[PDB]
Protein backbone atom coordinates (compact mmCIF):
# COMPACT_ATOMS: atom_id res chain seq x y z
CA UNK A 1 0.00 0.00 0.00
CA UNK A 2 1.57 3.61 -1.43
CA UNK A 3 -0.35 6.83 -1.71
CA UNK A 4 0.46 10.57 -1.33
CA UNK A 5 -1.62 12.84 -0.11
CA UNK A 6 -1.09 16.38 -0.99
CA UNK A 7 -3.07 19.31 1.43
CA UNK A 8 -3.49 23.22 0.93
CA UNK A 9 -1.16 24.58 4.06
CA UNK A 10 -4.11 25.35 6.33
CA UNK A 11 -4.45 21.86 6.85
CA UNK A 12 -1.04 20.68 6.79
CA UNK A 13 -0.10 23.05 9.86
CA UNK A 14 -1.50 20.39 12.09
CA UNK A 15 -4.79 18.23 11.47
CA UNK A 16 -3.36 16.40 7.98
CA UNK A 17 -0.62 15.55 10.62
CA UNK A 18 -2.64 14.18 13.01
CA UNK A 19 -5.09 12.33 11.19
CA UNK A 20 -1.90 10.80 9.14
CA UNK A 21 -0.40 9.92 12.32
CA UNK A 22 -3.21 8.05 14.15
CA UNK A 23 -3.75 5.72 10.79
CA UNK A 24 -0.31 5.18 10.70
CA UNK A 25 0.11 4.07 13.85
CA UNK A 26 -2.95 1.82 13.46
CA UNK A 27 -2.12 0.58 10.07
CA UNK A 28 1.44 0.02 9.13
CA UNK A 29 3.09 -2.20 6.13
CA UNK A 30 2.14 0.91 3.99
CA UNK A 31 4.28 3.86 2.57
CA UNK A 32 2.68 6.97 2.90
CA UNK A 33 4.14 10.78 1.10
CA UNK A 34 2.03 13.85 2.46
CA UNK A 35 2.78 17.58 0.74
CA UNK A 36 1.55 20.93 1.75
CA UNK A 37 1.03 23.27 -1.64
CA UNK A 38 -1.01 25.83 -2.94
CA UNK A 39 -4.05 24.54 -5.40
CA UNK A 40 -2.39 25.32 -8.23
CA UNK A 41 0.17 22.92 -7.51
CA UNK A 42 -2.29 20.19 -6.49
CA UNK A 43 -3.68 20.12 -9.29
CA UNK A 44 -0.60 20.20 -11.25
CA UNK A 45 0.69 17.15 -9.13
CA UNK A 46 -2.49 15.63 -9.70
CA UNK A 47 -2.00 15.61 -13.12
CA UNK A 48 1.38 14.15 -13.61
CA UNK A 49 0.69 12.13 -11.09
CA UNK A 50 3.01 12.86 -8.57
CA UNK A 51 0.00 13.03 -5.90
CA UNK A 52 -3.18 10.39 -5.16
CA UNK A 53 -5.27 12.51 -3.41
CA UNK A 54 -5.76 16.61 -2.94
CA UNK A 55 -7.75 18.39 -0.17
CA UNK A 56 -8.23 22.02 -1.68
CA UNK A 57 -11.11 24.45 -0.97
CA UNK A 58 -12.04 24.62 -4.80
CA UNK A 59 -13.92 22.23 -7.70
CA UNK A 60 -11.55 21.48 -10.46
CA UNK A 61 -12.64 19.63 -13.62
CA UNK A 62 -9.07 19.29 -15.33
CA UNK A 63 -8.69 16.00 -17.02
CA UNK A 64 -9.77 13.07 -15.62
CA UNK A 65 -9.61 14.97 -12.10
CA UNK A 66 -12.99 14.53 -9.70
CA UNK A 67 -13.57 17.13 -6.96
CA UNK A 68 -15.65 15.76 -3.90
CA UNK A 69 -17.34 18.02 -1.88
CA UNK A 70 -16.66 16.71 1.49
CA UNK A 71 -17.32 19.19 4.34
CA UNK A 72 -17.93 22.97 4.88
CA UNK A 73 -14.87 24.67 6.77
CA UNK A 74 -16.01 28.01 9.24
CA UNK A 75 -14.19 31.83 7.46
CA UNK A 76 -13.62 33.50 10.64
CA UNK A 77 -12.01 37.30 11.18
CA UNK A 78 -8.96 37.69 13.07
CA UNK A 79 -7.43 40.78 14.00
CA UNK A 80 -5.05 41.82 17.02
CA UNK A 81 -7.46 44.54 17.42
CA UNK A 82 -10.17 43.40 20.03
CA UNK A 83 -13.48 42.77 18.57
CA UNK A 84 -16.67 41.70 20.74
CA UNK A 85 -18.16 38.53 18.99
CA UNK A 86 -18.86 38.45 15.46
CA UNK A 87 -17.81 40.74 12.75
CA UNK A 88 -19.90 42.08 10.35
CA UNK A 89 -17.94 42.03 7.30
CA UNK A 90 -19.08 45.43 6.07
CA UNK A 91 -18.02 46.73 9.62
CA UNK A 92 -14.36 45.34 8.53
CA UNK A 93 -11.64 48.70 8.00
CA UNK A 94 -10.45 48.12 4.49
CA UNK A 95 -7.39 50.42 5.75
CA UNK A 96 -6.20 47.69 7.52
CA UNK A 97 -7.10 44.32 5.79
CA UNK A 98 -4.74 42.13 3.75
CA UNK A 99 -5.84 40.47 0.91
CA UNK A 100 -5.83 36.78 0.91
CA UNK A 101 -4.33 35.14 -2.04
CA UNK A 102 -6.43 31.94 -1.92
CA UNK A 103 -8.75 32.43 -4.95
CA UNK A 104 -11.49 30.31 -3.35
CA UNK A 105 -11.47 32.57 -0.12
CA UNK A 106 -11.10 35.66 -2.18
CA UNK A 107 -14.08 34.92 -4.13
CA UNK A 108 -15.93 33.61 -1.18
CA UNK A 109 -15.08 36.47 0.69
CA UNK A 110 -15.97 38.89 -3.02
CA UNK A 111 -19.57 37.57 -2.99
CA UNK A 112 -19.96 39.57 0.52
CA UNK A 113 -18.03 42.72 -0.18
CA UNK A 114 -15.29 43.73 -2.74
CA UNK A 115 -12.53 44.85 -0.71
CA UNK A 116 -10.12 47.57 -2.54
CA UNK A 117 -6.22 46.69 -3.32
CA UNK A 118 -4.48 47.29 -0.30
CA UNK A 119 -0.63 47.56 0.52
CA UNK A 120 -0.24 44.35 1.70
CA UNK A 121 -1.23 40.42 -0.19
CA UNK A 122 -0.55 37.32 1.88
CA UNK A 123 -1.00 34.48 -0.23
CA UNK A 124 0.17 31.58 2.20
CA UNK A 125 -1.83 31.58 5.23
CA UNK A 126 0.24 30.95 8.37
CA UNK A 127 2.66 34.04 7.08
CA UNK A 128 -1.12 36.09 6.69
CA UNK A 129 -1.34 35.03 10.73
CA UNK A 130 1.99 36.27 11.47
CA UNK A 131 0.85 39.61 10.47
CA UNK A 132 -1.96 39.69 11.84
CA UNK A 133 -0.33 38.62 14.73
CA UNK A 134 2.26 41.67 14.90
CA UNK A 135 -0.88 44.06 14.20
CA UNK A 136 -0.42 44.88 10.55
CA UNK A 137 -3.81 44.19 9.93
CA UNK A 138 -6.88 41.60 9.65
CA UNK A 139 -7.73 39.17 7.53
CA UNK A 140 -10.66 36.45 7.08
CA UNK A 141 -9.16 32.98 6.97
CA UNK A 142 -10.40 29.70 7.38
CA UNK A 143 -10.37 28.15 10.93
CA UNK A 144 -7.79 25.67 10.58
CA UNK A 145 -4.91 28.66 9.91
CA UNK A 146 -6.89 31.24 12.41
CA UNK A 147 -6.74 28.26 15.58
CA UNK A 148 -3.36 26.73 14.61
CA UNK A 149 -1.53 30.25 15.26
CA UNK A 150 -3.89 32.44 17.01
CA UNK A 151 -5.03 32.87 20.70
CA UNK A 152 -9.02 32.35 20.70
CA UNK A 153 -9.54 36.26 21.61
CA UNK A 154 -8.47 36.72 17.90
CA UNK A 155 -10.63 34.72 16.38
CA UNK A 156 -14.02 36.04 14.87
CA UNK A 157 -17.21 34.60 13.41
CA UNK A 158 -18.55 36.56 10.85
CA UNK A 159 -22.05 37.85 11.02
CA UNK A 160 -23.83 35.84 9.21
CA UNK A 161 -21.44 32.97 9.70
CA UNK A 162 -19.40 32.18 6.29
CA UNK A 163 -18.42 28.79 5.44
CA UNK A 164 -16.22 27.78 2.29
CA UNK A 165 -16.32 24.17 0.89
CA UNK A 166 -13.72 21.45 0.98
CA UNK A 167 -13.07 18.91 -1.53
CA UNK A 168 -10.96 15.74 -2.02
CA UNK A 169 -9.92 15.74 -5.50
CA UNK A 170 -8.45 12.46 -7.43
CA UNK A 171 -8.24 11.21 -10.66
CA UNK A 172 -11.20 9.05 -11.86
CA UNK A 173 -9.23 7.16 -14.49
CA UNK A 174 -7.02 6.12 -11.98
CA UNK A 175 -7.87 3.61 -9.18
CA UNK A 176 -7.61 3.64 -5.70
CA UNK A 177 -6.20 0.45 -3.39
CA UNK A 178 -8.30 -0.86 -0.80
CA UNK A 179 -5.63 0.76 1.96
CA UNK A 180 -5.49 3.82 0.24
CA UNK A 181 -9.16 3.79 0.02
CA UNK A 182 -9.78 3.22 3.91
CA UNK A 183 -7.49 6.01 4.04
CA UNK A 184 -9.71 8.33 2.42
CA UNK A 185 -12.87 7.26 4.38
CA UNK A 186 -10.78 7.59 7.96
CA UNK A 187 -9.62 11.18 6.60
CA UNK A 188 -13.09 12.53 5.86
CA UNK A 189 -14.64 11.13 9.22
CA UNK A 190 -11.64 12.86 11.08
CA UNK A 191 -11.99 15.99 9.09
CA UNK A 192 -15.92 16.24 9.80
CA UNK A 193 -15.36 14.99 13.72
CA UNK A 194 -12.81 18.25 13.83
CA UNK A 195 -15.42 20.56 12.45
CA UNK A 196 -17.83 19.51 14.83
CA UNK A 197 -16.03 20.08 17.92
CA UNK A 198 -14.57 23.28 15.99
CA UNK A 199 -18.63 24.57 15.98
CA UNK A 200 -18.64 24.08 19.26
CA UNK A 201 -15.92 26.06 20.10
CA UNK A 202 -16.43 28.98 17.69
CA UNK A 203 -20.07 29.46 19.57
CA UNK A 204 -20.66 32.88 20.99
CA UNK B 1 3.60 53.10 -6.59
CA UNK B 2 5.95 50.73 -5.46
CA UNK B 3 4.91 47.34 -5.77
CA UNK B 4 7.40 43.87 -4.97
CA UNK B 5 5.93 39.99 -4.78
CA UNK B 6 8.62 37.78 -2.74
CA UNK B 7 8.24 34.13 -2.53
CA UNK B 8 9.80 32.20 0.29
CA UNK B 9 10.28 28.36 1.11
CA UNK B 10 7.52 27.25 3.74
CA UNK B 11 10.17 27.30 6.50
CA UNK B 12 11.52 30.92 6.41
CA UNK B 13 7.61 31.67 6.27
CA UNK B 14 6.50 30.82 9.27
CA UNK B 15 8.15 33.32 10.94
CA UNK B 16 11.33 35.11 9.88
CA UNK B 17 9.98 36.55 6.32
CA UNK B 18 6.75 38.06 7.98
CA UNK B 19 9.01 39.81 10.46
CA UNK B 20 11.55 40.59 8.37
CA UNK B 21 8.65 42.10 5.49
CA UNK B 22 6.79 43.60 8.65
CA UNK B 23 9.53 45.95 9.63
CA UNK B 24 9.95 46.95 5.94
CA UNK B 25 6.35 47.75 5.15
CA UNK B 26 6.75 50.45 7.88
CA UNK B 27 9.60 52.46 7.16
CA UNK B 28 7.85 51.99 3.18
CA UNK B 29 4.95 53.47 2.69
CA UNK B 30 3.30 53.93 -1.16
CA UNK B 31 4.21 50.27 -1.18
CA UNK B 32 2.41 47.12 -2.27
CA UNK B 33 3.89 44.10 -1.13
CA UNK B 34 2.77 40.75 -2.39
CA UNK B 35 4.24 37.35 -0.32
CA UNK B 36 3.52 33.76 -0.65
CA UNK B 37 5.34 30.50 0.46
CA UNK B 38 6.00 27.76 -1.89
CA UNK B 39 8.42 24.87 -2.72
CA UNK B 40 11.76 25.51 -4.76
CA UNK B 41 10.54 23.74 -7.86
CA UNK B 42 7.17 26.09 -7.61
CA UNK B 43 9.19 29.45 -6.62
CA UNK B 44 11.79 29.03 -9.61
CA UNK B 45 8.63 28.03 -11.74
CA UNK B 46 6.83 31.57 -10.78
CA UNK B 47 10.04 33.89 -11.08
CA UNK B 48 10.93 32.28 -14.91
CA UNK B 49 6.55 32.92 -15.47
CA UNK B 50 7.24 36.57 -14.03
CA UNK B 51 4.64 35.74 -11.33
CA UNK B 52 6.74 36.76 -8.78
CA UNK B 53 9.67 39.01 -8.66
CA UNK B 54 12.11 37.49 -5.92
CA UNK B 55 12.22 34.10 -4.19
CA UNK B 56 14.44 32.99 -1.19
CA UNK B 57 15.44 29.33 -1.51
CA UNK B 58 18.38 27.03 -0.34
CA UNK B 59 19.40 25.91 -3.65
CA UNK B 60 21.26 28.19 -6.40
CA UNK B 61 19.85 27.81 -9.95
CA UNK B 62 21.53 26.18 -12.75
CA UNK B 63 22.51 27.91 -15.69
CA UNK B 64 19.96 30.25 -17.34
CA UNK B 65 18.46 33.18 -16.71
CA UNK B 66 18.06 33.33 -12.95
CA UNK B 67 20.86 35.08 -10.86
CA UNK B 68 21.25 33.84 -7.33
CA UNK B 69 23.02 35.93 -3.99
CA UNK B 70 24.56 33.68 -1.41
CA UNK B 71 22.73 35.28 1.70
CA UNK B 72 24.03 33.28 4.46
CA UNK B 73 24.60 29.15 5.74
CA UNK B 74 21.61 27.87 7.28
CA UNK B 75 22.35 24.76 10.31
CA UNK B 76 20.84 21.50 9.66
CA UNK B 77 19.51 20.15 13.04
CA UNK B 78 18.16 16.40 13.82
CA UNK B 79 15.05 16.36 15.51
CA UNK B 80 13.08 13.68 17.70
CA UNK B 81 11.05 13.78 20.21
CA UNK B 82 12.85 10.59 22.16
CA UNK B 83 16.75 11.54 21.72
CA UNK B 84 17.74 13.28 25.20
CA UNK B 85 21.72 14.39 24.86
CA UNK B 86 23.60 16.05 22.21
CA UNK B 87 24.94 16.31 18.72
CA UNK B 88 24.08 13.29 17.03
CA UNK B 89 26.11 11.79 14.04
CA UNK B 90 24.84 11.06 11.10
CA UNK B 91 25.27 6.92 10.97
CA UNK B 92 23.96 6.96 14.72
CA UNK B 93 20.46 8.02 13.49
CA UNK B 94 17.77 5.14 13.27
CA UNK B 95 17.21 4.62 9.89
CA UNK B 96 13.90 2.71 10.85
CA UNK B 97 12.34 5.76 12.52
CA UNK B 98 13.41 7.86 9.78
CA UNK B 99 11.00 10.02 7.62
CA UNK B 100 12.44 11.39 4.70
CA UNK B 101 11.73 14.98 3.46
CA UNK B 102 11.61 13.63 -0.22
CA UNK B 103 13.55 14.64 -3.23
CA UNK B 104 14.82 18.33 -2.55
CA UNK B 105 17.66 20.89 -2.11
CA UNK B 106 17.32 19.53 2.26
CA UNK B 107 17.68 15.88 1.11
CA UNK B 108 20.65 15.91 -1.66
CA UNK B 109 22.34 17.44 1.57
CA UNK B 110 22.44 14.57 3.69
CA UNK B 111 22.62 12.31 1.13
CA UNK B 112 25.98 13.42 0.59
CA UNK B 113 26.47 12.18 4.39
CA UNK B 114 24.48 9.11 4.21
CA UNK B 115 22.12 7.74 1.80
CA UNK B 116 18.93 6.40 4.03
CA UNK B 117 17.19 3.35 2.92
CA UNK B 118 13.09 3.66 2.04
CA UNK B 119 10.93 4.32 4.87
CA UNK B 120 7.00 4.28 5.55
CA UNK B 121 7.15 7.75 5.97
CA UNK B 122 8.14 10.68 3.46
CA UNK B 123 7.06 14.11 4.60
CA UNK B 124 8.06 17.20 1.78
CA UNK B 125 6.66 19.92 3.91
CA UNK B 126 8.84 21.11 6.89
CA UNK B 127 6.05 22.39 9.16
CA UNK B 128 3.93 19.14 8.07
CA UNK B 129 7.53 16.83 9.57
CA UNK B 130 7.42 18.62 12.43
CA UNK B 131 4.45 17.69 13.62
CA UNK B 132 5.11 14.14 13.19
CA UNK B 133 8.32 14.76 15.20
CA UNK B 134 6.53 16.51 18.09
CA UNK B 135 4.06 13.28 17.89
CA UNK B 136 6.74 10.25 18.11
CA UNK B 137 6.87 9.28 14.87
CA UNK B 138 9.82 9.75 13.94
CA UNK B 139 12.93 11.64 13.13
CA UNK B 140 14.08 13.65 10.97
CA UNK B 141 16.97 16.69 9.70
CA UNK B 142 15.50 19.79 9.32
CA UNK B 143 16.57 23.64 8.69
CA UNK B 144 17.16 25.45 12.03
CA UNK B 145 14.25 28.13 11.23
CA UNK B 146 11.40 24.97 11.00
CA UNK B 147 12.96 23.60 13.73
CA UNK B 148 13.18 26.64 15.88
CA UNK B 149 9.55 27.64 15.16
CA UNK B 150 7.88 23.66 15.96
CA UNK B 151 9.40 22.26 18.56
CA UNK B 152 11.12 22.84 22.07
CA UNK B 153 14.59 23.08 22.26
CA UNK B 154 15.01 20.08 23.71
CA UNK B 155 13.95 17.91 20.42
CA UNK B 156 16.53 20.35 18.43
CA UNK B 157 19.87 18.53 18.03
CA UNK B 158 23.53 19.64 16.07
CA UNK B 159 24.90 17.07 13.60
CA UNK B 160 28.42 15.60 14.06
CA UNK B 161 29.65 16.46 11.54
CA UNK B 162 28.12 19.92 11.95
CA UNK B 163 26.03 20.03 8.65
CA UNK B 164 24.94 23.60 6.57
CA UNK B 165 22.79 24.84 3.43
CA UNK B 166 22.99 27.82 1.88
CA UNK B 167 20.66 30.30 1.91
CA UNK B 168 19.84 31.96 -1.58
CA UNK B 169 17.79 34.92 -2.83
CA UNK B 170 16.94 34.47 -6.74
CA UNK B 171 16.19 36.88 -9.22
CA UNK B 172 15.42 37.42 -13.03
CA UNK B 173 18.68 37.89 -14.83
CA UNK B 174 16.81 39.53 -17.24
CA UNK B 175 15.05 42.33 -14.77
CA UNK B 176 15.71 45.44 -13.29
CA UNK B 177 14.13 45.88 -9.89
CA UNK B 178 12.91 49.41 -9.12
CA UNK B 179 15.21 51.23 -6.31
CA UNK B 180 12.34 50.72 -4.06
CA UNK B 181 12.19 46.80 -4.48
CA UNK B 182 16.28 46.97 -5.07
CA UNK B 183 16.12 48.39 -1.06
CA UNK B 184 13.78 45.87 0.24
CA UNK B 185 16.93 42.98 -1.20
CA UNK B 186 19.06 44.93 0.21
CA UNK B 187 17.63 45.09 4.02
CA UNK B 188 16.06 41.96 3.48
CA UNK B 189 19.59 39.93 3.00
CA UNK B 190 21.56 42.23 5.67
CA UNK B 191 18.74 41.22 8.22
CA UNK B 192 18.51 37.67 7.17
CA UNK B 193 22.36 37.14 7.14
CA UNK B 194 22.26 38.59 10.74
CA UNK B 195 19.75 36.54 12.05
CA UNK B 196 22.11 33.43 10.86
CA UNK B 197 25.15 35.16 12.36
CA UNK B 198 23.16 35.75 15.49
CA UNK B 199 21.55 31.82 15.05
CA UNK B 200 25.42 30.42 14.52
CA UNK B 201 26.50 31.70 17.84
CA UNK B 202 24.23 30.04 19.74
CA UNK B 203 25.13 26.78 18.52
O1 LIG C 1 -2.52 28.93 2.43
C1 LIG C 1 -3.67 28.28 2.39
O2 LIG C 1 -4.01 27.20 3.04
C2 LIG C 1 -4.76 29.00 1.50
C3 LIG C 1 -5.26 30.07 2.49
C4 LIG C 1 -6.13 29.58 3.47
N1 LIG C 1 -6.38 30.66 4.30
C5 LIG C 1 -5.68 31.80 3.84
C6 LIG C 1 -5.57 33.13 4.34
C7 LIG C 1 -4.80 34.07 3.64
C8 LIG C 1 -4.11 33.68 2.50
C9 LIG C 1 -4.19 32.36 2.04
C10 LIG C 1 -4.98 31.42 2.72
O1 LIG D 1 9.29 22.56 3.34
C1 LIG D 1 10.41 23.38 3.28
O2 LIG D 1 10.79 24.64 3.68
C2 LIG D 1 11.69 22.65 2.68
C3 LIG D 1 12.08 21.81 3.92
C4 LIG D 1 12.91 22.47 4.85
N1 LIG D 1 13.06 21.57 5.89
C5 LIG D 1 12.34 20.38 5.64
C6 LIG D 1 12.15 19.19 6.41
C7 LIG D 1 11.37 18.14 5.87
C8 LIG D 1 10.74 18.31 4.63
C9 LIG D 1 10.91 19.49 3.88
C10 LIG D 1 11.72 20.54 4.41
MG1 LIG E 1 -3.35 23.65 15.46
MG1 LIG F 1 3.38 25.93 2.53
Amino acid sequence: AKFTLGCLPCLGLSLVPEIATDFYQQNSNLVMTLTAEHTETLVKKLDLREIDLALTMQPVQQGDIMATLIAEVPLVYVDKDYRQGAVEIDSIDQQRWISPGLDSLSTAIAAHRVFPATGLNVETCYMAMEFVKRGVGCCITDIFSARHSLTPEMIHQISPPMKIDLYLLRRADASLSPVTQKFVDFLCKRLRNELREINLELYP
